[PDB]
C-alpha cells in the first residue's frame, strides 16, 4: 500500500492495540476506491491462529447498517413504506400505544423509548409479542431518540414481511449476494468456523450468545475484505447494478432526524463533513430530535459512521462519500468507542 497510508495506519493503530490490550485486529482503508488491508495479532490466542484478511469478526450493532439497507431495499421495491404504521405488518400488536408508531420510528429509535435490549427471558415468538404489547412508552412518537436493538430489530423483522422470505434469506439474496459479500454471515457455517475468531472479555474467549431479534440488530459476522466492499458499496452506490438496492443504500443515508450535530439515517449515522473529533469523540442517552421534513437526500460531505459491539468484539466503520475515503476497524476485544473514533479520524483526516 502507498507509504503514507501505511505509516498513518501503523503510527495510529500500533499504540491503539498496545493501550487497549487488543488481541487481534483487522483494518481496511478505502482510498480513492481501492482497499488497503492491515492485520495484527490473534484471532485465537489459545490455538495461536493469527488475524488474517479472511478472519470473521463479530460486528455487533454495525449489523444495523445491513438492516437499514435491507429495509431501504424493501422500500425501493414498494413492499413497505416508512410512513406505514407498525400495526400494518404485525396486526396482533393491538396495545393502544402503537397507534401512531410507524416503521420510520422503529428504524430510527424514535418510537418512544423502546428498550436498548430485548430482555433475555424473551425466547419465543409469543414471548416477543408479549414484550412489545406490554412495553410502556416513556415519550410520544417522534420526540426523542433512544438507541435500541429492540427498535431497529423489529423494523428489520417487519421490513421483510411482505417479501415472504426469512430475514436471513432476504439479507443473503438481496444484500450479501449482489454485493459479493461471500464471507459475511448471520449464522456462521461449520465450513467457516475455522475463520471465526474468538472475542475477548476479561481474558476469556467468548462468542455472541443467541437472543431475540439478534440477526436484525447485532448478529452479522464478517471479514475486513467483505467489510471493505461494504464501505465501498455505501460510498458510491451509483456503481451498484441492482436497482432497488442502489436506492436502498441511498435511503439508509438520508437524514431523517437531527440531534445535536448528528443526523439519524437507516442504521448509518451522519454528521456534516468537515467535522471535529469531539463532535464525534454512557449506557443510555435520551436526546430530543427535531424532524427533518422532508428527509434530506444523502449528503456527500458527511462523515457516515457506525459503532458496534458484542461481549467480545469492538467494531467501527466510517466513510466520507465525497472523498472516496473510508475505514473499517475490527477487533476481537470490545474496547471504548471514543478510542475507535479517534483512530478513524486520525487516519482519514490525514488522508485529506
Ligand atoms: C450494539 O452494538 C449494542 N450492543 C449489543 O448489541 C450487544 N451485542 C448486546 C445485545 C443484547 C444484550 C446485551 C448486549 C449497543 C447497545 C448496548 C451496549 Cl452496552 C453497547 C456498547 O457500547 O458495549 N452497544
Amino acid at each position: 500500500a502507498p507509504q503514507q497510508i501505511n505509516d498513518i495506519v501503523h503510527r495510529t493503530i500500533t499504540p491503539l492495540i498496545e493501550q487497549q490490550k487488543i488481541p487481534g485486529m483487522a483494518v481496511a482503508v478505502i482510498y480513492q476506491g481501492k482497499p488497503y488491508y492491515f492485520t495484527w495479532g490473534y484471532a485465537d490466542i489459545a490455538k495461536k491462529q493469527p488475524v488474517t484478511q479472511q478472519t470473521l469478526f463479530e460486528l455487533g450493532s454495525v449489523s444495523k447498517t445491513f438492516t437499514g439497507v435491507l429495509g431501504g431495499d424493501a422500500i425501493a421495491r414498494g413492499e413497505i413504506k416508512l410512513s406505514d404504521p407498525t400495526t400494518k405488518y404485525w396486526p396482533e400488536l393491538t396495545a393502544k400505544q402503537w397507534n401512531g408508531i410507524t416503521l420510520l420510528h422503529l428504524a430510527t429509535y424514535t418510537a418512544g423509548g423502546l428498550p436498548l435490549l430485548v430482555p433475555d427471558e424473551v425466547k419465543s415468538s409469543s414471548d416477543l409479542l408479549r414484550f412489545y404489547q406490554n412495553w410502556q412508552p416513556a415519550w410520544a412518537p417522534g420526540t426523542q431518540r433512544l438507541e435500541a436493538n429492540s427498535s431497529i430489530g423489529l423494523f428489520g423483522a417487519l421490513a421483510v414481511k411482505p417479501s415472504g422470505l426469512s430475514f436471513e434469506q432476504a439479507m443473503q439474496t438481496r444484500v450479501f449476494q449482489p454485493l459479493k459479500l461471500n464471507h459475511t454471515w448471520i449464522n456462521v457455517p461449520p465450513a467457516e468456523e475455522k475463520n471465526y475468531a474468538w472475542g475477548y472479555r476479561e481474558g476469556k474467549a467468548v462468542h455472541v450468545s443467541p437472543g431475540a431479534l439478534d440477526a436484525e440488530a447485532y448478529g452479522v459476522k464478517s471479514t475486513i475484505e467483505d467489510m471493505a466492499r461494504w464501505v465501498q458499496s455505501n460510498l458510491k452506490p451509483l456503481d451498484i447494478n441492482e436497482k432497488t438496492l442502489q436506492q436502498g443504500i441511498q435511503l439508509a443515508q438520508s437524514r431523517y432526524w437531527q440531534t445535536g450535530d448528528m443526523y439519524q439515517g437507516l442504521g448509518w449515522e451522519m454528521l456534516d463533513w468537515p467535522v471535529n473529533p469531539d463532535s464525534i469523540i454512557i449506557a443510555l442517552a435520551a436526546r430530543p430530535v427535531k424532524a427533518i421534513t422532508p428527509p434530506t437526500p444523502a449528503v456527500r460531505a458527511s462523515w457516515v459512521h457506525k459503532t458496534g459491539a458484542t461481549g467480545g468484539f469492538g467494531s467501527y466503520v466510517a466513510f466520507i462519500p465525497e472523498k472516496e475515503l473510508g475505514i473499517v476497524m475490527l477487533a476481537n476485544k470490545n474496547y471504548p468507542n471514543p478510542a475507535r473514533v479517534d483512530a478513524a479520524w486520525q487516519i482519514l483526516n490525514a488522508l485529506q
